[PDB]
């Protein structure tokens, strides 16, 4: 119909998405390790997946999951299920986002981290779109991982069975929200679970629609 083919709107659309790992040599020598990956750069409608069946993995009151989407816009809402990969210390954990816009705005991005439904960390950062070939450019590009997230990669990565990790990743969250910056709309809002990959097939996804 209307309906979304991939993650985001006609508003605002995610390019590229993705947590890595460069090992310290990576400078005498390049490599990265993706924990998980979006690249967005003819297709069917995606899969839908009612709303209420995640509201308990995700808070409530003010910035809950119900609130949000009574808020709307309805079709701004997906939810991405990650198949992580945990087989790679000290080098440096990055995050990057990028996303694309036929309208210059400037965006707030929030990204809030939940433990057994239940807020824990928040980051919020804002982004001024960059105009490129007629389409504009939001770069939120090799992002530093907040001390939380290294810290429970590492110790998540040392759970001796796969379903240990499954267990705890079940309880495991995040919740992500862009908004316009200047008029408060919300743009995009994704929903992340969490599951670990095997350790030969690397990091995957499926994104969803959330829907009413």
């Amino acid at each position: 119909a209307w309906q979304a083919r991939g993650l985001g709107t006609a508003r605002l659309q995610l390019v590229e998405f993705s947590a890595f790992v460069e090992p310290p040599d990576a400078v005498d020598s390049y490599q990265r390790h993706l924990f998980v990956h979006i690249s967005q750069h003819g297709a069917p409608p995606l899969e839908s997946v009612d709303v209420r069946q995640i509201y308990d993995k995700f808070p409530e009151k003010k910035g809950g999951l119900r609130e949000l989407y009574d808020r709307g816009p309805p079709h701004a809402f997906f939810l991405v299920k990650f198949w992580a990969d945990l087989n790679w210390s000290g080098g440096f954990y990055g995050v990057s986002s990028q996303y694309e816009s036929l309208e210059h705005m400037t965006l707030t991005c929030s990204s809030k981290v939940c433990s057994f439904g239940k807020q824990v960390v928040e980051k919020v950062e804002t982004e001024r779109a960059q105009l490129e070939d007629g389409r504009f450019v939001y770069r939120l590009l090799r992002s530093p991982m907040c001390e939380y997230l290294v810290n429970f990669l590492h110790k998540l990565r040392q759970l001796p069975e796969r379903y240990m990790m499954n267990s705890v990743l079940e309880n495991f969250t995040i919740l992500q929200v862009v908004t316009n910056r200047d008029t408060q709309e919300l743009l995009l809002c994704t929903a992340y679970v969490f599951e670990v990959s095997t350790s030969e097939r690397g990091a995957q996804h499926h994104i969803y629609r959330l829907v009413r």
